[PDB]
């Protein structure tokens, strides 16, 4: 049942690491990437969350077709990829479209094949290789169940 | 000599159907279309305007290049796609770029050729085809006469 | 066990329909369509065969990324698009790529998706609706084996 | 030392003049290019400036992938392009991202090539050329230090 | 009545001119312009001619959507590009697709606007103006009676 | 003095591997890369080579703007990218465009920023990292003199 919207802020396939100003809602450039990678999926933050880094709770949505930065989808939470790294805890959590019956077979981490998985941690245990002062302490794949919890702790601590 | 700004929502070409949320201005993706189609012409609504549905007056502009989710454009009409479909009524007027004088010669509806007006209208008659729940009871080409009074009647309304 | 190399000339997504003249091998644009319609899938034809029109046999090709027109791909049979058309027979070999592990879930029509085949069937029911003296009187799924048996048939014509 | 937000309204690669309406932030569409030109680099405005033309200061920023019309990007300046033409006064501030060491090579107009000043130079004498009423009255590269004072000048009036 | 094959080397918005080397077939990268510009039109030459630099005739064609370099097309002639420049005799033959009645409007130079014209004769006039050793002598369009001619006498000379 | 003819295989960017199959000149996709990585640089391989491993010498191509699979640039080394992998060796020449004065100031290996280098040898140490069976032995840059010798002898090869 849980649903909630996702600002997509990097398309799949980008190099431009793209994102949001949160205090006024401006798409921003970061930076290019440093190492010759790009995301793996549609990447964004779930809108109304204050997570547990003090930052909005970052989301991967899987889609047919990307998106372009800035654009809204609604989605739903299927696992979650729980990571911590320098800036602290760094967890994204896996989605797919809501109300869209083409994703009813996806929904809990074992419905993602591990080819797509797999691929998923790679970037993010990599990405920044050829930046200093990064490090990844613990990257895995958790369940729906664990997402929704760091979903729901998020929109409660938005709203305190 | 009727213009107005229209805000491009879904590019020519396009097989993700943004979307703008009227509230905030966001630009939301509604869904990837279950057809193997793509919008005709860049596609969007009439800013303030409240259309025959009680929603924004949609608007297809004619243009040599297109442009981006979110992206106003001053235009002109030059005649309107009148439907009736399960929304109820759902007309598009059709136009292109005003103070352009490369478009001069586009006037009126008998000034854009039939091809060009039969994929429009193909589209729109066939790309909800496996959705459930759909239907057109009604899909004609008006004039330019028309589209001018659904924008006056719909500027009025907003207005009200 | 069976594999074969397609020559993709339509990439996903075109509107262009490219494609190869066979004498030749050069890829020719044959015409931009006339509906507002575009490929579901890679789209070209299996090399070395005399199909039951007396031409290449068609394929279809599922991809996570389109390719270019011209390039070839080893690709497996998984079941095919059966059609007459004003053409004649018309089928189209649907396909995954061969040796990827990736693609392994799929061995058999029925492991895609029906929205997934309603897209495709969808395209070549109504793409060439806004030509003149075209018309489809059969659209049909059939089964791996049935689709290797048409390889299989046109493997031999080619080689007779 | 110096850097600011600068609003990429126009990628490099484009011929859609794009944009922002500065009352609302709003993209928009000014026209599609009369000539066969295309943006030479990515083109903008610095935020919280108000120019020598009583417009905000106008912008060009290298960088190694473009981005899209709206996108903020932290800039410093290297140089600009002194122009006069119809409009009056029309710098444009060249800029490379701050805070990139990708780019500490280039601090001065100097350190920038020929081939790519020339051909920013071409860029604006020549995209208006088929359009009435335009001109070009002087059109020059100048240094970093006359850079940082023309946009030093264009935050006091901003905020005065 | 005349029609020929063109192979586009060059697709419309192209800064990298592309491309044949004639003795091969294959397709090389000629150079990045160095003016900041882009083809005007799909670029390319017409197949089987000597034309009146000893090299192959070149064209232009007017089409909706862009081809890939290498890609045939078969078209007609509605005029023609007269250019004298550093190479010599460097003529344009413009086309249309052959067997299209979408373009059946355009029969003679006379019906391709003014606006499209002159951008195309402003690329080639400008597009090597940063490149040492360049000029241009002449450049006049003129009508479908000369491209013809011009194309009889290079189908004879290439048969020669 | 040394240049050469580079047939690209992979433009820059690229996920898909492209590829030539060099007994017939058509371009064939490998497969989908398993990491979610893009090649740094045009990739190919130069023409009329037999290399160290028996198979065509493999190039890297700086360009300002990426080509298309199967496109020739006539090329000059500038260093080499020293590998050593499960293929055997697998060297990659490092090359700029010949003939072209915007790259005169490339010379030798200490030319390339080492933030490019570095990210060049990051895709080859990691682009396998998803596919069993793969390793890095040795990965490291050398000048143009060993470049040249490694073309040297194997134009030699190819020719004997």
């Amino acid at each position: 049942h849980m649903q909630f919207d996702v600002t997509i802020e990097i398309p799949k396939g980008q190099r431009n690491k793209y994102e949001v100003d949160h205090e006024t809602g401006r798409v921003r450039l970061d930076r290019y990437l440093y190492t010759p990678m790009a995301y793996p999926t549609d990447y964004g933050f779930i809108e109304d969350t204050l997570g547990d880094d003090g930052d909005p709770l970052d989301a991967l949505v899987l889609l047919p077709q990307p998106v372009f930065p800035g654009v809204l989808v609604a989605a739903r939470p299927v696992g979650m990829f729980r990571m911590v790294d320098e800036h602290g805890g760094d967890d994204k959590v896996l989605c797919v479209p809501a109300g869209d019956p083409r994703w009813d077979h996806v929904q809990d981490i074992g419905d993602v094949p591990a080819f797509e998985l797999d691929a998923i941690k790679h970037f993010f245990v990599h990405y920044k290789d050829l930046e200093p002062g990064k490090f990844v302490k613990a990257a895995d794949w958790v369940d729906r169940a664990e997402a929704e919890a760091e979903v729901q702790r998020s929109v409660e601590r938005f709203k305190a």
